[PDB]
């Protein structure tokens, strides 16, 4: 509908209708839900919600199916005075029913098109089941693998996160101006604004603190990239940002998000985040939480009742302008209009059952393809991998038969539909003997069984990993290790005399030195999703060639954290020419380097790269064009991730030793040679200064081209002169 | 001498004289040195120092004795055109020749007079050997025990650190306006400005980043207290402060230190820190490092040559004003004048050998008394301790005979004069059987020997600990544990069936859970210094009753770091009533609490405290007066540390759940009752807001009175109304 009619709606709503429009509730709080209806009465009484509230609520979170949505929307539209339909939002993080790899695994793909496809299939299925918005992409920069929510991020680099974040928004939304027409696409919600990943000591919900300059340099750019790409919603964070809970942080939400970033869509709170500003100690009670969160521009309160019980009295008393409420209501109505809800409240589902679009073979192949792009081969000593299909496999460990391979933040996917590692391997390999063990125990009886299977077979596939419940939200581990029984298993297996490949399933970096050292090969599968066992079997057999690279550093030990590639030099850097000396930046007990670094991953192929002649000088404002020729010099087709880093050698702020500023994943047949070109615009040479200006300073830069943050050639370019 | 004569010297100096005045050198680079002459020739040539340089240098760093100083000062005044004497500075951190407990241990004293006395004895001795300045106190806030320099701080609380920092300054300097007269006192130098202890991942020299608000709230207050108390010098930090190395950080040093804190004394670089701004990537060469460090107001370059080689040219070219150089030279001369050097360049020694004042028995008693104030009794199950004098002791482990008990940052104290554990115990206990073991090994032969000693004796004193080289500067450990052999030893000893006291020597918080669980008693002696074994023997025997309290949190595990008592609440605090829920701030694998908290320590006595009726309301600006009556209800004389904390319940910034605002250590005979009073001024209720204003907000505060951050009675005070 026309914008005039939208605005007219706001004019016609009562104060109570406008207040309720800013409330989001679980489906079973509404009449006409088809699930959990025995929870309805108790919870409504406990939250003190009336019919007047639920019949005028703005939104539903977490509908259970198309039938829930239709049931609820239908009943809601019977009683709603002005006919303003509900918007339905959902947690579609890395797939709906077809589960794709966890986001941190998709980071390791270094593949924008993989991420777009994942988001596209996700939207196709989610919209089929009646959802209009997804709480994705998660764009929090992560440097602390203790935090369980690292599995939701694409990792430690703000550029990679920015690029994959745009890819995701594109896949979910397509052309954002046509979400009223394109009913298999859905709105995206950027989260969590801001800097939630910097939680102190990796403890869930814990304090975040950094300078404003560091906030702008590293923690804000991916949110911004996604917002500029057209993300329809933004979600507040649970953490403080410089002492003020994000949800009621007026500078953050009005000045930065709506002002500098020009965001004009719905700002939704995280779950209970409005009420929880009380717990943080920055509102005395629900009246203050309401006032402060509305002053900060939060339009939609997720499943708490500060707005509903408090806004009327704040507005009647003069403590809050009713204009702020109108602006909130207008953004809610505009989202709904963007989604086409005023013309079709069922968004394409009424008399059009799309059950058929969910969990198709094509979608499944897309998830397998995403898993084989995202896995990272970490060790492969002596061409153990790929295994011949006649290789006799002892498959042992807790991940041998476990169905827990879909990952965390899997709200709708079912383990019954997933492929476990044994099933996967039995499709490819004729001889497999299986010995499952428990995640946290290694019995005498287990060791006898393991010894017997290994003795029978020729190679060991040792499948280890985390339960998905050990990460995700409020899955903080102080010590980033598997259960000790797993490391003891890897040590035991090593003693049996046969080659060992460890296939590792997990949602965070872990201490894997003891694994690498106890095996011949190590393949990091993360959690690949629905097609996990086929992903594993294809990579092991070489049907697919590993091509992922780490998007997050793997520390030597828990106490190295935070460790990350884009770090400052310090006044006393360790150099090859001072190593051994006391008075340099080092630890007494471990290396400075992480166990594996950013951008690292192996392949069954071998590649040679060469960079075309670059200029020695550049003007201010001028781009550097970087041409790279890459040849596959082996007999095995595969993919390499070309990476380009820049360094600012001297600056008015100490700058990182490297920052990723371009990447492309190149597929090459045996012998095949391609040339790829990168433009590093003057923005790539710029940074935030002490006064928080975005600046380019004349001076020396290094340019690094290669295949990890360590395997690079280096070139120097002197920036100066006049500005273009 | 008169100020007009000081100003006149500046007017008369050549530019080359002025530039060299801003240089500090090791003693052996001066003619007249009486040690390390063999080092002089090569080092002069590598630094490209000539006689016009050394005969005009401003200061000496680390003279080895009174004779070195005299020889150096005599030779230099033969050749110095204008007669400007050298100022001699040294590292007197917790004692000169009589070594007191390490600063972290003095923090655990919670005793201002103990710290004052340590600094007084240190000055008595240091001045007797010809030093004019000490590079103490170290006032860096510490929350990360990986960092080896925690041993130099008084811990994680800015209030405690503030109070003991003032006590040290008062102890070294006395009345600072009479340093030309009181030649047994010396100038103090606050260090390291600023925020060096926040080194990321506890890695030496590594990145520091925090919000400006946090910097003011927690990281600057102790430096400020010591500056306000009259500290003569300040030293720059090695780390970046919001991206800019502190040494050339103009905002920090000009605006904050000289402007806001009104510091008008010498700003000395840390070692090489002027040249190292190059390494940090914020100066291209020595010419820029010099410019920027002089613009930031650094007056004295410690052992690098940026100033001496580049200033003349920067001044001649007009890139740098000669006025900044004159200001530096004037501060350097004012310092020398404050020390009386223009009337007596030898500061009391030239006709007065004060060898007599060094390592006196009186001073050794003060060091013992400081050790028994500072140890912390952590466990004492079944009144194992105190031991009777006739107890038959098996003394075993790496600390049974090690002479390494004087601590890190012991530049001048000698182990031959210290008292090891065996020696201390044999002065008190008639029956001691000793079995020494290595710091990092536990052999079969050791076990046989330990088992035999234990079989013969009735109790085990298991003496464990760190080598001092495992901490201090560039002594970072990624895992805060002793060598695994020591934990294996404690496990072994526990099997022998006799009661065990572990006496632990160390410079940082360690993971001690396994030690607490493997023993009946645990006594944290840190490194007590010269009288270490006597301190140990008195506490074990009850001649002294332990009275120390932790000034830094002891983590459950390395991965809990940072953990500290003055933390924010978060949006989802763990409460005793949401125990067991997933969606709260917690770890899956450990408690949120540290193993032991701030302000905890045991005693051989028992106390009861009672707080007198407090007001329910208070005006803004008004003090709260807190009166507490304490009684020793045991038969044993003892000291208890009464602590008072404040919490700001609701604020415009999320405030810590507690902060210490008053403490007093109270000595009580058996059955003795005392009353003490505390004034919490309105400044105790104040904090820095979003705009960096120091404010007091009306509202609810809680007041906590007790004997730890956990063992408290709580009271509520509503603050508002008018301002008083
Ligand atoms: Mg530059
Ligand atoms: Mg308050």
């Amino acid at each position: 509908m026309e914008q005039e009619k939208v605005q007219e709606l706001v004019s016609q709503m009562t104060l109570d209708e406008k207040i309720a429009q800013c409330l989001q509730l679980s489906p079973f709080l509404f009449k006409g839900t088809n699930k959990n209806a025995e929870l309805t009465g108790p919870l409504l009484q406990e939250m003190k919600l009336t019919d007047a509230h639920t019949e005028n609520a703005g939104s539903v979170l977490g509908s259970s199916s198309a039938l829930d949505m239709i049931g609820i929307q239908e009943a809601y539209l019977k009683t709603n005075r002005l006919g303003i339909p509900l918007v339905f939002m959902a947690d579609v993080i890395h797939g709906y029913k077809t589960v794709f790899p966890i986001p941190l695994a998709l980071g390791c793909s270094f593949d924008r098109e993989t991420v777009r496809v994942m988001a596209e299939v996700s939207a196709l299925e989610a919209t089929a089941d009646g959802h209009h918005v997804t709480f994705s992409p998660m764009l929090d920069l992560v440097r602390d693998p203790r935090w369980g929510r690292v599995m939701e991020s694409t990792g430690e680099d703000p550029f990679l996160n920015s690029e994959l974040g745009k890819a995701m928004v594109d896949g979910y939304q397509g052309d954002a101006s046509k979400l009223n027409e394109n009913l298999e696409q859905m709105a995206a919600c950027v989260k969590h604004f801001a800097a939630y990943g910097a939680a102190e000591a990796g403890l869930e919900y814990n304090t975040v603190n950094m300078s404003t300059r560091e906030l702008y340099q590293n923690y804000l750019p991916a949110y911004n990239a996604a917002i500029q790409a057209g993300a329809k919603l933004v979600m507040t964070a649970f953490n403080v940002v410089d002492g003020i809970p994000a949800t009621m942080n007026k500078w953050l939400n009005r000045d930065v998000l709506r002002g500098e970033m020009e965001f004009d869509g719905v700002l939704i709170s995280d779950w209970g985040a409005v009420a929880e500003v009380i717990n943080h100690g920055t509102a005395r009670n629900p009246k203050e939480a309401a006032q402060f969160s509305m002053e900060a521009g939060v339009d939609l309160e997720m499943m708490t009742t500060c707005y509903i019980h408090e806004l009327k009295g704040l507005i009647e008393e003069g403590k809050l302008s009713e204009n702020l409420l109108d602006e909130a209501v207008l953004r809610m109505l505009n989202l709904k209009n963007d989604l086409g809800l005023f013309e079709d409240p069922y968004r394409g589902l009424k008399n059009n059952d799309r059950t058929k679009d969910i969990l198709t073979d094509e979608s499944r192949g897309k998830a397998r393809a995403a898993g084989v792009e995202s896995a990272v081969l970490l060790e492969n000593k002596s061409r153990l991998l790929p295994l011949a299909k006649e290789a006799k496999i002892a498959l042992v460990g807790p991940l041998a038969t476990s169905p827990d391979i879909l990952g965390g933040w899997n709200v709708y996917g079912e383990e019954k539909d997933g492929i476990n590692v044994e099933t996967g391997l039995r499709e490819v390999f004729e001889t497999v003997e299986v010995v499952s063990t428990e995640y946290t125990e290694l019995s005498e009886e287990d060791k006898v069984a393991v010894k017997a299977a290994v003795q029978n077979m020729d190679v060991v596939v040792l499948a280890l990993g985390e339960k998905n419940e050990w990460g995700g939200e409020a899955g903080s581990l102080a010590t980033i290790r598997l259960p000790e029984a797993q490391y003891q298993l890897a040590k035991f297996v090593q003693t049996l005399g046969k080659p060992v490949v460890i296939t590792l399933f997990n949602g965070r970096p872990l201490e894997v030195k003891e694994l690498a050292e106890s095996s011949d090969a190590l393949l990091e599968l993360w959690f690949p999703g629905t097609e996990a066992g086929r992903v594993t079997a294809d990579l092991l057999s070489g049907a697919s060639n590993p091509s992922g690279k780490l998007s997050m550093s793997f520390p030597q030990t828990t106490g190295q954290i935070p460790v990350y590639y884009n770090h400052l030099r310090t006044g006393r850097p360790q150099t090859p020419e001072n190593k051994g000396e006391r008075y340099v930046s080092h630890y007494l007990d471990i290396p400075n380097e992480p166990f594996y670094p950013f951008g690292y991953g192996k392949s069954y192929s071998e590649f040679e790269l060469k960079t075309s002649s670059l200029p020695k000088e550049l003007n201010l404002g001028e781009s550097l064009h970087v041409e790279v020729t890459i040849k596959n010099i082996s007999d095995i087709a595969g993919k390499e991730v070309i990476q380009v880093y820049l360094q600012d050698v001297t600056a008015s702020i100490s700058r990182p030793v490297k920052e990723l500023k371009a990447f492309e994943k190149v597929a090459l047949q045996a012998g095949e040679e391609k040339t790829v070109t990168f433009e590093l615009t003057s923005e790539a040479f710029s940074f935030y200064n002490h006064q928080l200006e975005k600046v380019q300073e004349p001076g020396l830069h290094r340019v690094f081209v290669g295949t990890s943050s360590e395997d690079v050639d280096v070139f120097e370019v002197e920036v100066g002169g006049y500005v273009l």
